[PDB]
């Protein structure tokens, strides 16, 4: 008991550690897919403003 | 110890889908990456 007693800290301790690893890997990309809506839309206008300048 | 037996195994599969759904959430922005180049070269060949 006195082997597994401290290695239940550890898995906790790590598990502690693995949640929140998923938290900020969560905050970039949502950072991230907000501005590429922001830039998408960039191209769909341009895509339209050319196509019919094409002529 | 038996019971405690079990709890180290069901702490120890459950850190596995821990780790995943961090892990499958990485995807997601490797993806938005990925799809930013593809957006910024179609940009800069509008901008021209």
């Amino acid at each position: 008991v006195d082997k597994l007693q401290q290695k239940i800290k550890t898995y906790k301790r790590q598990i502690e550690e693995a949640e929140e690893i998923a938290a900020l890997n969560l905050a970039k990309f949502r950072k991230a897919q907000q501005e590429l809506e922001e830039a998408e839309e960039r191209a769909d206008l341009a895509e339209q403003a050319i196509a019919k300048f094409r002529t």
